[PDB]
DNA sequence: ATAACTTAGTATAATGTGCTATACTAAGTTAT
DNA sequence: ATAACTTAGTATAGCATACATTATACTAAGTTAT
DNA sequence: ATAACTTAGTATAATGTGCTATACTAAGTTAT
DNA sequence: ATAACTTAGTATAGCATACATTATACTAAGTTAT
């Protein structure tokens, strides 16, 4: 117990060893779990395997996604493991129930959704329309969409970029230095090459916004109603805003979205990653070159982002 | 504690849906076997002792069983103990040692793994030619089945689950069958298979002589009784035995007697057709984007095993030597 | 001790879990070690780290190769580890001395040798000469050399082949089914494709030797002075003989070997593996295709087997 | 036990040749540092306590030190304890946690890793043009040094070790320098570098004005005193400082003042020339068989970092966008 | 008054051998 | 009687979910320079 | 008598982060 | 006195040896069908 109160103290003292989203979700789950315990007269910690099992079945009955239920189990599992206690998943009740929840939800259909693709055709149509705008917002939004599709960087990676991270190929092409990603942390990092067209788009944004004033300013910043940019070296444009661009841009071409309320009806922060990976495959790009582009290190995310007659052909004659 | 183990067996039963029916079928099968040898040999079957599982594994080896089967037995026993709270036998030296020896002792004697009497175009063309004219409601149906099997490359448990409306003309005065073939999360939902003015039209006949989706619960294929009469079924699945048998009865119509010795794969099986489309998809010049996609194969290890003996797969050396 | 006498008994009872060469070398090292202990009044088991250190330095002083000294340490290490005792290498005296022996021997030059290459040019010259022989030995030896270079199989893999392992590509090419290798054990295994020329060579050997009499006969067998083959389904041609072929064949074209006595003066069992890997690289064959050919799973053995001005070029103008 | 640890420090010293002089130099350096902070902070430096190494690592981070340097300190301390029999600090939670945070906290502030002010053809052509005419025994020598550096792509510690007879004409009225560049087992022994009627001939001048292998113990390069006089040395090595300085003094002759701020790589360094041949070997159209071979690079990770900002390395996307 | 955010919380995706399916033997089940 | 299946049990061949995070997606409400 | 092995033993190769090098600052060493 | 090095100490960037086998290489001596 004392050795457990110290272990949890050592974790919270060196919080920053983990992503801010990890704490955010760890706290969210503990909240949810603790609330469930209270309502049922149960001790939230250490967690009892039978209680954890009931909570998972409870989340399932709530109609939550399998990945969501796995997130809860995972947060509780880390809380315990890092406390020095056994994980709920080290018990059969929990292990087996997780599988069963997976098996049942899937055998009933449920499938992990992936963002609506934002491909070359989409980028060209969008560019064809926005290119002519002198609005600062439009200029910004077009430069963002170009980098997104070109680089495949995640919205969080994009919002991080600083004016000082941009270099130049002799050929005139823009080069973006990326430090940390979701699958990488290092003083090394990657250099992102921008096409001449995309470089143009970005250069135009730099000029109108006046971000290059100070190289420590984030490349992307807000643009108020009066069309005046608002550069900053301490605050980034929220990823929530980076998402709005995608949603706004889709509303521009396709109008307002379904009343269903279901996820993925318009483009989102990940649309360009998915779309470019797909475009790359369709062009015969080497899976290995595709991975370099996406920065992945494996072959399944890549592999997955696609799929779709050939076999007809032969018999067809 | 027997309470700790007993609570573990209760966890297992309570959440048995955590595993497949097949997995349970195999787990019981192995236990029935393990339990049967222990008694005969006067051993306690649970918990399983290392010198016992070892002795048992030597029994299976001397039973002339495959290494992948001996692995299956050890697996179920390991699975049984892992979910019981008892130590897994493979976590034992004696057991760990014996498996390493059996593995090697076996390949060193000629343990060959069976693939599949491929069912290629030569085969479809020949069967088609033999039954195309028959008015037999059965030949008509089995021609469509073999028809899709090739063109479509789907599984056996997946051509059964198929229903009727999953077929449109949209393709354009031609057929497209709509499907479902996954079971993951990130995985998938469905696909859109098409057919020549063979696989699609051959089916038509089935459609004409079987009933059709009078009630689309109606699975595509159904039984055809001795009276050459179908039993369109909106709710029942054609067994995988029946479906596999079409591949077997068909090879018997042709070569007959099914072939002797006592061995595996003497005729065509459920997978025969997929192997045939692959080896064929290999000779025509087919990219892996294409080969993998067609058979819904997540990997390349399996496909290649299928086209292994293909002049098109000879290797760099043969290429260098033949400059 | 009792738990140690049982562990060693369990190892010797399931000996066959290990290669015959592993026992052979385990016994050879124990022999060497025990002899050294006796001569010095030391207990050979369990081994004392300081004694092991002295033995290693003793082997080094004997002028043995670094890999040889590592073999001794490795056998002793397995003997202990598998007995349930701590490995000599788990002690600093032994760990550090091994490194130091490595460092010192190398810093003085010593380099791991690799077999003399038997390449396409060598195969063509040899074939050009032997092709015309009606001798059974020559016919056998030429077929062996062709398979060796074509398949890259190790001599042990070659001596294992059985008549029943040979198939046929529709195109007429010979196919050899390989089960176990040094890096593989499985009911699966590989199929080795023979070129039309090589297939021809093999077919000619099959015809004259009369090996195909019984498909369980090893493809390769002895051929006595009177030129009469001697097929068998229980005995293989010794790898020592497979080596003699390479040595004989080299003596045929280059004559008798240096009086130095040094290893690798003529071709050996591994010459064709090295030579074909090299030939494949020189032809621009994909490292990945090269690995498939050699059956490797890594990229260093492959990588190593080669190396050898380009960089001059540019400046050169 | 202090006897167990003391026996461990004796094992360490007795077989100190198990490590490089550099490794020991770094191990002492870290200890001198760790020992100095502990005292100042009233901590016991050995054995090292987790909350202490953690505090220490926060000191280095706030010292504005690189993450690869903070890693070096933890490494030596781990190495010291591992070979002492005491538990390694990184095997501690507090220590393990702090490193994970520092790593991330640092990249999140702009921890950039330095590469090398490349020394390409533009550079050789310019230096050559500036010194080609000089009669200075020093310019003559440093032109040959920079000459090979580029053409040859060898290390700094490897152009020094070179001696005289490792140079023939065989190439054909041209030069070839014979070398040695490994230190493994399976690795290698030597190589055979050549040069244009520049790198080889530029050297000639050095050969003419320095002495030559009057005694082939004679390393190729040697000091040239203030009197512009050489000191051909069969036994002494030109220090790596001197060799590196030629790259530095040369950049100063050109841009002078060496460049201010306080930072790393403001001029050319020992590796400058290799990076230049690579980026250059990249623009001419060079295969990796060729690029790796030239710099004796066992891997591709390092080389690519060198040509990263090359239009030739832009990527598939830029290629697709520019169709 | 607002555009155009930002903040904040819950929901869900994405990434750096052991389980499940088929093969084959046989015996059971229905309806012709 | 059997054809034509189904069910069952075991051999054997092919597949992919569980770890430990770290990030995106979406809803909702708060904020500030016009 | 032998060719052409095989057997047998020792020697050595081959395969399915932590150590070592450079960079840079400075202070020391010799000979002009 | 300084130019031209060397040595030293620490920061930082790039490399590859240690595990656990399993096999080949070489020397030597024994074996058997001619």
């Amino acid at each position: 117990s004392d050795e457990v109160r110290k272990n949890l103290m050592d974790m919270f003292r060196d919080r920053q060893a983990f992503s801010e989203h990890t704490w955010k979700m760890l706290l969210s789950v503990c909240r949810s779990w603790a609330a469930w315990c209270k309502l049922n007269n149960r001790k939230w910690f250490p967690a009892e395997p039978e209680d954890v099992r009931d909570y998972l079945l409870y989340l399932q009955a709530r109609g939550l996604a399998v990945k969501t239920i796995q997130q809860h189990l995972g947060q509780l599992n880390m809380l315990h493991r890092r406390s020095g206690l056994p994980r709920p998943s080290d018990s059969n009740a929990v292990s087996l129930v997780m599988r069963r929840i997976r098996k049942e939800n899937v055998d009933a259909g449920e499938r992990a959704k992936q963002a609506l693709a934002f491909e070359r055709t989409d980028f060209d149509q969008v560019r064809s329309l926005m290119e002519n705008s002198d609005r600062c917002q439009d200029i910004r939004n077009l430069a963002f969409l170009g980098i997104a599709y070109n680089t495949l960087l995640r919205i969080a990676e994009i919002a991080r970029i600083r004016v000082k991270d941009i270099s130049r190929t002799d050929g005139g092409r823009m080069l973006i230095h990326i430090g940390r990603t979701k699958t990488l942390v290092s003083t090394a990092g990657v250099e992102k090459a921008l096409s001449l067209g995309v470089t143009k788009l970005v250069e135009r944004w730099i000029s109108v916004s006046g971000v290059a004033d100070d190289p420590n300013n984030y490349l992307f910043c807000r643009v108020r109603k009066n069309g005046v940019a608002a550069p900053s070296a301490t605050s980034q444009l929220s990823t929530r805003a980076l998402e709005g661009i995608f949603e706004a841009t889709h509303r521009l071409i396709y109008g307002a979205k379904d009343d269903s309320g279901q996820r993925y009806l318009a483009w989102s922060g990940h649309s360009a990653r998915v779309g470019a990976a797909r475009d790359m495959a369709r062009a015969g790009v080497s899976i290995p070159e595709i991975m370099q582009a996406g920065g992945w290190t494996n072959v399944n995310i890549v592999m997955n982002y696609i799929r779709n007659g050939a076999m007809v052909r032969l018999l067809e004659d």
